């Protein structure tokens, strides 16, 4: 099993060759009179590497007293985009290659969903379990101060992002550290770091967002008639059967939203055990069972599944919090029509080739897991604006709606109101509840869904343009590479 | 033919006398107990001059190698407004008076359309044709660095604007130079310079905007019944006949939009030649003919016009990219009912007096050519916000519209739905396309049209207030002078 | 042959063990009541690593046009000292370990001679010969801009230093780049980079200084009676015979100053060839012969030396611009009484052990090659002061001297001047020339000699304290480690 990093480098090279074969044909050819093959190759070679990587060896004092050094790597992929986003990870055995490849992946993920951010990644070689909470807080504070003195962390340059390992308390600590080290003089200093708690300007519904994104992404490919016909199944709006690997938060939200949309979860797969039901599993009952018991096994009115969850005859299979569980041997054996990646690199490229051979759709992880990035971008914008979304406009919109309804009322009474009185002023119960229950979370949901729909449409158009019938991952990579090429090409280079 | 600069100074003096005769009567009289004639005269004398003018003599190295100096003049008219906008021009024979008068004109143009910007102008004494692209890039970079070291260019102080001579590539170079010289640390540094390409945060539809503005401006005066009655022609919404001088981009967009609105272009005038048709000329066919041939002469189903395009019996005459083509002798000879200025100073003040004598409407250029300024201001705001307009609200608005339609559906089924089913949920085909095709360009168009309508209404009110029946240019100048007077008078002076 | 970097790490560990065995005994024991062995070990572990290392992958455009990336590594060892000095090297096959070990060596070298600077090193993976002068200038400018945006280069943080590969033209380019990128607003911005040309505030006599330092260092050990008696030779002020390996600038200045001091150079060794004379070689004649011919072979009144220059029966042997020419086998064979290192790592640690066995003195390179660092520090101070040294005081001092002489004159005439007139007012011819020829170069020479004498005295005291009879290198390393320990230990740690 090759590392994820050679995986990313190969994906970039594969997309780069295809996009280079096309750019020199249509626009780069008229861009300059001289030969453009070398010019585009040079642009691609400039795009490939990560611009900045820095290593910090900073002392810390343990609770008992050790005075030992901690090594932390910060990688900023590029400064084409000035504001960058970078997740922070506290894990043993991190490398400089770790953060370089993750920064490249992050900048491409921001590119595909049209989020104006560069890619970055911070990795601290430490085991969070071994060290106490106070020691972890001191490590975070020291790392933040050292990173700030070097001019990396900051609203203008780089915004931290919460990885699965890091909680929001760490980011409250990071925000306090930045406020102390650099100062709260600037207005934009409030938007220094994302992932903040709600009282600190934090966006609402952030935890569900990633899972929510998955629920949208699959939807955007289910609605398409062409791909569903190519696969050979009818579009499964409500009759689709899906199973999920693992019980992560993203998987939980995804299965809840799929059940709300009408889909049925015939089985749930997890490392500890698998649960099988003839028709479906209740998301709320399963969630309560998991929160109390701690394991999905033993669910009432359910029989544990025997075998491999990947090989089940489901319409959709969603691997979540999984790394290379579906191997080269697994791909021919599985009969799932659609594989939707909820985690990073759930499948091998050889398995992808096998899927292309057997005409099993793979939906790229890069498009799916960008909901959290989009919502973090929205939260950054909210922190910059310093206003809850729609605060000044909710009553204005509802007054406009009521006035429109009253206008329809008066017009109907004027024309057809000679006998009796017409009452169109009454709103729909769902619409009335939405008007009364209007909040910023609705705006965030609408923006996330709109961004996901646009990204899916652009991915489909790119796949059609380059004749990638089923290799959606390559199409997404080509789209990201084309966008980055464009920004760099027309941006002046000193 | 007097220079445009004595023209501007005389316009300012003419407006200043009229506004001074009025301010001391109504509000300045109660403002202070003592004599106010001298106080208002002092305010006007302070308003008149340009605050700052700076000359740079900076070395450049030619491709062959010459080591020769370049002289560049930067004029900021005033700092009453902190953010200023200033166009950059690369032309031989520029002067300090050049940039002073152009800065005064720019600040007045920003004032009339309620754009919160001061006036500025940069002029570099050089011939762009003689020097190669690399030499021009080096000149731009050196000029930008020298201007930045003196603290003129910057989001807070002064934002460059694209003149007809300068392309967007020069402004990409200027943005890169500013990012290098001062740094990308600030968030607002992204909004340092307007006119950026779309990938860099550039506004969409900028090229058409100026022409679009013309199409709106004339409209805002066609709809008015009082002025049309005074002229003596019926309001020509669709039966108006218009001709244009030159084939500039502004003229092209103006004639296309006029044809879409229903107006007919009986003839097209250009320096190379003129084309005459009995009824109209197709904008798309003429545009294709011009792009291929390079000259409008020889258009299919058209006969070249013999004589002077200015003297044609058109309802509307639009000079574009023209300087004093309509002289004192021309004004009595022309029979066009309306002259709409698409360029700076197309007509002489003596010709304006003759037009007032013969009751031929002149629509001031200051109000017409401000569409580009307004759109540049919108793009600056977008760069500050770092968000495409309406991104978070499009789906919310369309969901609200669908909910309103469904509410009307349910109410109609409740009242008149005893027999059959009513279907008001279906939107208009045009409305449905607009909902599906919603984008930022629509918002920019709406904002530009709203600003132009407001400016036209204020100009009409000012003209009525000061008894300027047909001298709309003087009314616009008086309005701008009054606005500037107000900002300065009630702002504290150290 | 082990790398120089394992050499430095082993030297640091060897010194650290010895200094740790002593600190816990005398001062650290009273510093804190609890156990101090672990405390001192922790301090040493914090001291060892380099705090910051950053890698830049920046694009450049070749003259033909290639658009290819350049990798450059910057290592700052620590910030215990805020102003750091770092040499810049343009050489193929540089590594991050390269710059880390060189930064550690530089900070220790600054520590031994009491120069308040931290250690740093910049290494660019490129071949200067392949690229043209314009390409090299562009590489330097791009590297400087990228390093400045990250807040490394600057008077407060890090000052560049000229390596043997880099000329002063590169540093003029670097100074211009820093002035453009950050700005000349600050007074201290003049002192951003050392190694400047004289017109730019550059110190005089910088080129000779390193060689001059060698001439002082050996002197400071020749004058000592104890070490010379231990070796078993009489102190050779004028009868000493010395030979030099290579014909570097440091070697040239060293041999010229030794000849002026009265020493005789019986033979000169170089890679191309060796020249042998019974008594001595004229430095000026040899310098002219080398500048014209390009090789020392064929010198008039000289016979080429046959054999190995290292094995010659000289009193002093000075390797210059040499790397591990004296190996383990060489050490027993050589009969030179004193080996004075003019370059970095001329000898292996095994050869050092053999020298200790055979009681042949080795004078550490760290103490010898610090003259250039000291003079660069003096030049930095001059740039900060913005005044040539002694400008306001030369005439004052000479007036004071003349007044003292006249006072002695008058007193002698009062007491012994009854008969005749006494003339003590006349100064010594050498003293009169020095008074007339007073300049800043004399002050720089005096400061360099004073610093070298103090460093030699401290090294001797440290060697006596720790019972290192002949291992002067270990004594110097222990002294540097003790100084760094002190600064860190008594400085507060967050």
């Amino acid at each position: 099993d090759p590392n994820f990093f050679k995986m990313v480098e190969g994906f970039f090279d594969r997309g780069a060759s295809i996009v280079e074969d096309k750019l020199v044909e249509d626009l780069r050819t008229r861009e300059s009179e001289e030969q453009k093959r070398n010019r585009v190759r040079g642009i691609l070679r400039i795009i490939k590497p990560c611009n900045h990587v820095l290593s910090l060896s900073f002392p810390i004092r343990r609770d008992d007293g050790s005075w030992e050094v901690i090594e932390g790597y910060r990688a900023q992929h590029s400064q084409h985009r000035t504001p960058c986003k970078g997740g922070i990870r506290y894990s043993t055995d991190v490398s400089v290659d770790e953060v370089k490849a993750l920064a490249s992946l992050m900048t491409y993920k921001c590119a595909v969903v049209d989020v104006p951010f560069g890619g970055a990644k911070a990795g601290v070689k430490i085991n969070p379990k071994n060290y106490t909470d106070n020691e972890l807080e001191k490590i975070t504070r020291r790392f933040t101060m050292e990173l700030a003195k070097k001019g990396f962390i900051g609203p203008g340059i780089d915004v931290p992002a919460p990885d699965m390992s890091t909680g929001e308390r760490e980011m409250s600590w990071i925000a306090d550290t930045y406020a102390s080290t650099i100062g709260h003089y600037d207005i934009n200093a409030h938007a220094c770091v994302t992932g903040k708690p709600i009282s600190q300007g934090g966006i609402h519904g952030r935890i569900s967002a990633t899972g929510r994104g998955v629920f949208h992404g699959i939807e955007n490919f289910i609605n398409e008639a062409s791909y569903m016909s190519i696969l050979g199944m009818t579009p499964g709006f409500g009759d689709k059967t899906f199973v999920v690997q693992g019980f992560g938060n993203v998987g939980l939200h995804s299965m809840r939203y799929l059940h709300r949309f009408g889909a049925k979860c015939i089985a749930v797969g997890e490392s500890d055990g698998s649960i099988w039901n003839p028709d479906g599993i209740d998301p709320k009952e399963l969630e309560d069972f998991k929160l109390q018991h701690g394991s999905i096994l033993g669910f009432p009115k359910a029989k544990p599944y025997e075998g491999s969850i990947l090989e089940a005859d489901c319409d959709i299979l969603i691997p979540a919090a999984s790394e290379k569980q579906l191997t080269k041997s697994n791909a021919p054996r599985v009969k799932a029509k659609i594989i939707a990646e909820g985690a990073n690199g759930p499948t091998t490229p050889e398995a992808d080739k096998i899927f292309l051979e057997r005409n099993i759709m793979v939906i790229p992880d890069l498009y799916l897991n960008a909901g959290g990035v989009t919502v973090s971008y929205f939260e950054w914008l909210k922190n910059l604006n310093h206003v809850s979304y729609g605060r000044l406009t909710f009553k204005y919109e509802r007054d406009s709606n009521y006035h429109l309804l009253m206008s329809v009322q008066e017009s109907l009474e004027r024309k057809f109101g000679k006998h009796g009185g017409t009452i169109p002023i009454v709103p729909t119960a769902e619409f009335q509840d939405r008007i009364s229950g209007a909040s910023e979370k609705d705006i965030v949901h609408s923006g996330l869904a709109y961004t996901m729909e646009r990204s899916a449409r652009q991915i489909m158009r790119t796949a059609m343009k380059y004749n990638l019938g089923l290799d959606l991952r390559t199409a997404a990579y080509v789209n990201a590479i084309e966008k980055v090429f464009k920004v760099y090409n027309e941006a002046g280079v000193t």
